[PDB]
């Protein structure tokens, strides 16, 4: 609603769109009713026989104060070599969907975060096909704990059924859904460490026991579900000069974690040695809200936020010589910065299915599905 930031952005995006063929292997962009709080990528693909491209899957949501909420599968067609959105199914969400997560033993089951307290989680198998317009929100559970609304939720990929929320209530909330509800769950432990806003929290990829918290008290805390206390974390970390909005674990190392902050810095951890920061990558103009590893390239990272960018940086490129023109335009470890969105990206997600293939989602109602050029990353 800034007329005059409205021009320099619409000026921008007209550059930035004359280049895609340039800088992109693929881009598609879609126009949603309302905007998505939320992106994720469903594990599943198809290539179906006789046709030219693959079907993927997204988990969407919507954001309307005033009208009806979502929570969406969407289908997608991406082209082979050689687009088109579709609704899987649509289920009645009351308030909009400020993240929804699907669990990675059971695909079809997906929590959400809320604009109220209870985190729900529906199976999409017992919801109908088509919503029912009188609007009636029937979560499969409701799990209680919380006093406040967060942006913060992770299942367990190790322990089927275990899931943690985030709240502004400056708390952790742990479930186990399979322990008997009649459809309510209250939580089994919740961890008080933080002093201030848990904007997100994260279990570890390999050690079921393990998981990370970042808050507005500018700290990273390391969790021990094993530990009798859920006042005090096994690790405290001074981690940014300014709030902590996200963490991501690496996918190819038990050790390594990732944090991004309102500071506009990511920061790079080592969970043998908390005393000292590995890295900060240096770039984004505004404060960093996600942050996500590469499902396929130990050494990739992506970053977004209120900048309107999303940056993917290389671990492997630090320390770097660099001609005149390149240290221009960032630090080494810069692989390459994404300015399709004309708004603050909300939320993406990495393709686990097509190398180097990325969803965004921004407030101004666009989702892109895009790829960079080949030549970046070779």
């Amino acid at each position: 609603e800034d007329t005059v930031e409205e021009r320099v952005i619409n000026e921008e995006y007209k550059i930035w769109k004359k280049n895609t063929p340039f800088l992109y292997d693929l881009v598609m962009t879609h126009a949603l009713q309302w905007p998505s709080l939320t992106v994720q990528w469903l594990p599943e693909v198809t290539k179906p026989e006789g046709k030219d491209y693959a079907l993927h899957w997204l988990v969407l949501g919507t954001h309307t104060s005033d009208e009806q909420n979502h929570l969406v599968v969407a289908r997608v067609h991406i082209p082979n070599d050689d687009g088109k959105i579709e609704c899987e199914i649509k289920i009645n969400h009351e308030g909009e969907v400020n993240r929804a997560r699907y669990m990675p033993q059971n695909p079809h089951i997906i929590a959400t975060k809320t604009p109220s307290s209870d985190v729900l989680v529906f199976d999409y198998t017992k919801h109908p096909a088509k919503p029912d317009p009188s609007g009636e929100c029937n979560p499969d559970l409701r799990l209680r704990g919380h006093q406040k609304e967060g942006y913060g939720l992770s299942w367990n990929s190790n322990l089927s059924g275990h899931l943690l929320s985030a709240s502004d209530d400056h708390t952790v909330c742990l479930w186990d859904i399979n322990a008997g509800p009649g459809k309510i769950v209250d939580a089994k432990a919740i961890f008080t460490g933080h002093s201030a806003v848990v904007e997100d929290v994260a279990w570890h990829l390999l050690h079921e026991s393990l998981f990370g918290s970042v808050a507005d008290d500018q700290k990273l805390m390391i969790w021990d579900t094993r530990s009798n206390t859920t006042s005090k974390p096994s690790h405290l970390v001074d981690a940014h000069t300014a709030e902590v909005n996200c963490l991501s674990f690496n996918p190819y190392s038990e050790f390594i974690l990732a944090t991004g902050s309102a500071d506009k810095t990511v920061a790079l951890w080592d969970l043998r040695n908390l005393k000292l920061k590995l890295h900060t990558f240096e770039s984004h103009k505004d404060e960093i809200f996600q942050v996500h590893w590469s499902p396929h390239n130990e050494t990739i990272l992506a970053s977004s936020g209120t900048d309107r960018r999303l940056n993917v940086w290389d671990l492997s490129k630090i320390g770097e010589e660099q001609s005149a023109e390149d240290a221009e335009d960032g630090p080494p470890e810069l692989l390459f910065i994404h300015g399709g969105h004309t708004a603050k990206i909300s939320d993406f997600s990495w393709n686990p299915n097509e190398p180097w293939v990325i969803c965004s989602v921004s407030e101004d109602n666009i989702m892109q599905i895009w790829q960079m050029a080949e030549n970046i990353y070779n």
